[PDB]
């Protein structure tokens, strides 16, 4: 949960 | 996989 890869904001699933 | 809380770099669980 955060910034990065995954699940947050960044990359990955929720906000770009 | 990341910053910020969970897994990764920061807090929660690996590198802190």
């Amino acid at each position: 949960v955060g910034a990065x890869a995954x699940v947050x904001w960044x990359w990955x699933w929720x906000w770009x």
